[PDB]
């Protein structure tokens, strides 16, 4: 049976990063902000909040908007998620030197939550103003979901595959981990991935408020975002974007790379259980977090720490919990970023593989704000007060969605 | 190195099958329908078409409309194409003999290429008319683009991995690729995988039209869709949706299943080339095709039968046929099935996969309809006229989408 510990796959390691987030446009910069017990999380100033009274009236928008890196060219050719797919992808590559790499063993995974969404309203009214000739020549190129991800392989070179997985709020963790999958099978040396996601606007509110999703802590707006905390009221908008650069570790020795991290196995279960709460044993997102050790060829005794999912609903954190005792990983140090960084749907498990990569690097973890009272019914070794500095040897990044999709992720310190 | 005729990878069997197309609800009568030369294509009777002025005239609507099997709570709590998947996953499992597997050993792969676009203009409306408060608590999971494999999950009782690849026009051959991955690398022992796309409307009709790429040949509706032939002008719509049961050898074993035909390999490429033109060395293309024969075991001169993509476009088919050769593939005989079928974006790669099974088991390609003259330029063995009955040994379904995806499954014949 094939694992990385023992040689049958390949050894591939995390060789570059990027990320933009409500705290930093650089990801060195958010890193610090975090051991800093910086929030990201503010009032929404928007206009849109008083509009029509929303009982959510916080989050957090981007430090640095990605619409201040484009032109009026880029206005008009690219949905969000690409304009910010591009962006990202020109970062992460100038980041790793600007390599000259062979195209035909080069590919790229990039998952969004829902894409272009924008677009096809704008479309919609232009042909009812004037037409179907109103409609752009360029529009389905625009519209089409795989859009950000067209845009990255198309402005990278990568022509070994470009791929786009939804699974709502899992899907930049599972492009990593078939990115991962494109490597050891053969198809690929090198791949850029992970996950692109809108701004907050107003319906998504709607949606997920209706749900009672959603914190309305609103005269406390850092400390509304409470993982595991006896007290939390549901989750915070944060906005973000992630991609990393993995190649197997030979192909980075022979550029000269330093790796980062290894990334060393993933998994990926289901619930089947309902469409949209997560299952409350936790037993197949326990399963993924078991498959991707199996894949890596360690025992749940090798993780030190895990970097949850926790979104801070009652029963989401409660299913969690119950998964880590499943997947016999609940000695592990846990920390919950969306505590200071706040949910960004298809973005979030991109941008916390990358906080993974940087905890195994730096041997620290960053504090879960606003953890103040323990849940009786939790009990697991959440990270708080301020970082946590330690020997973190491996460890499991979780990310689970709507539709009860489980990924998890395992890696190593190099 | 690995493959299936070596005995690297498992042997996976394609146990049952199930589609809903322009010619008939049921796959069997649609492919009688095939071999009888019928056409799915007519006239459009749609009031819309006058209402806006469209260039395009004709297309096929499903014979027999999903909604037609759908109450008033199916109308109000899913998508489209989430009650597409519903009606096809249920048809499927009963064709399956209605098996009892391990929910823990089955997984779910569907692609589309756009979601339930329809219930965000709806849901913006709603919230315009009356607030925030008039969204659905349930519109979340309408809206997610994994929507539709959720379904099929939940449905069906699928914990092994519920997945949604979105590549524009070949999503639902990319599911069954990666169905095919997810058992041969050990995660799934069984899988329900394919594609469903939602119905003609006259948004995509005017962006795919301003594109020049459809045939506005409306005088003559069945002759319009003209795969490789000398005078072709673009392509057709032409509504379906497709699941197959895939599943090991063994395990259709001991559960008496007899089997259509194998599933042996899957390649994935892409271009790098253009945001929606396909690049016309055919290269990469053609090494999709390479990469699920060396997958597979096979050499070029065990394929007997092409399953093209042949949308009908002018660099389309040029394209392809550039592909073929490159593989080395072109003493294959070919059917371009839009030609009686038309275009479904993300549910035609799936439908195709179904057909290049019923070849495989019946040994007979139906004819490509109007094709009349052949392109100097192409120099292919297409079938056309009659059917041709044949020892089809092997053959490889390609399936490409705009922003230059290509996917290529090699089945056998059981
Ligand atoms: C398997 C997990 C499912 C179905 C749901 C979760 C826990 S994931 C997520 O992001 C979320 C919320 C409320 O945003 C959930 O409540
Ligand atoms: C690699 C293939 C690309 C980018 C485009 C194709 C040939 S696929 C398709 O479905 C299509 C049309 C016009 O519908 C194309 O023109
Ligand atoms: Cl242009
Ligand atoms: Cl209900
Ligand atoms: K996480
Ligand atoms: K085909």
């Amino acid at each position: 049976q094939p694992s990385t510990a023992n040689g049958g796959f390949p050894s591939v390691v995390v060789t570059a990063v990027t990320a933009t987030t409500s705290i930093s446009p650089d990801i060195e910069s958010t890193w610090k902000g975090l051991l800093a017990g910086e929030s990201g999380i503010h009032a929404l100033e928007d206009e849109f909040v008083t509009k029509w009274d929303l009982a959510v009236k916080i989050g957090g928008h981007l430090k640095d908007p990605v619409d201040s890196h484009m032109g009026r060219l880029d206005m008009r050719r690219m949905s969000y998620v690409q304009r910010m797919g591009k962006l990202l992808g020109g970062q992460l590559w100038e980041s790793a030197g600007s390599p000259e790499v062979d195209p035909d063993r080069f590919a790229v995974v990039v998952g969004t939550g829902l894409g272009g969404a924008e677009r096809i309203v704008e479309s919609y009214d232009l042909m009812n103003a004037g037409g179907p000739r109103k409609v752009s020549p360029l529009a389905v190129q625009m519209i089409m979901p795989n859009g950000a991800a067209a845009v990255i392989g198309l402005q990278l070179g990568a022509r070994a595959g470009v791929m786009t997985p939804v699974s709502a709020c899992s899907s930049g963790s599972e492009a990593i981990a078939h990115a991962w999958r494109q490597i050891v099978m053969g198809d690929a040396d090198v791949a850029v991935c992970g996950g692109v996601e809108g701004p907050i606007e107003a319906l998504p509110i709607a949606a997920f408020s209706m749900m009672r999703a959603m914190s309305t802590r609103n005269d406390e707006p850092e400390r509304a975002s409470r993982p595991f905390d006896k007290d939390r009221d549901g989750f915070v908008f944060g906005e973000a974007g992630a991609l990393m650069l993995i190649e197997t570790e030979e192909h980075a020795k022979a550029r000269g790379a330093k790796p980062l991290a290894r990334l060393l196995g993933a998994g990926i279960t289901s619930d089947a259980f309902h469409m949209v709460a997560p299952a409350a044993d936790g037993v197949r997102a326990g399963r993924a977090m078991t498959r991707s050790l199996e894949l890596a060829g360690l025992s749940p005794a090798d993780i030190d720490h895990v970097n949850a999912h926790g979104t801070a609903t009652p029963i989401g954190d409660a299913a969690e919990a119950n998964a880590i005792r499943v997947a016999g990983c609940d000695q592990a140090a846990v920390y919950a970023p969306k505590s200071a960084l706040g949910h960004s749907i298809g973005a979030v498990g991109a941008l916390e593989s990358v906080l993974t990569v940087l905890t195994l690097r730096d041997g620290v973890i960053p504090p879960t704000l606003n953890y103040e009272t323990p849940d009786p019914e939790i009990d697991l070794d959440v990270v708080a007060g301020e970082p946590r500095y330690g020997d973190y040897r491996y460890a499991v990044n979780n990310s689970f969605g709507f539709g009860g999709h489980n990924v998890a992720l395992a890696f190593g310190r190099y």
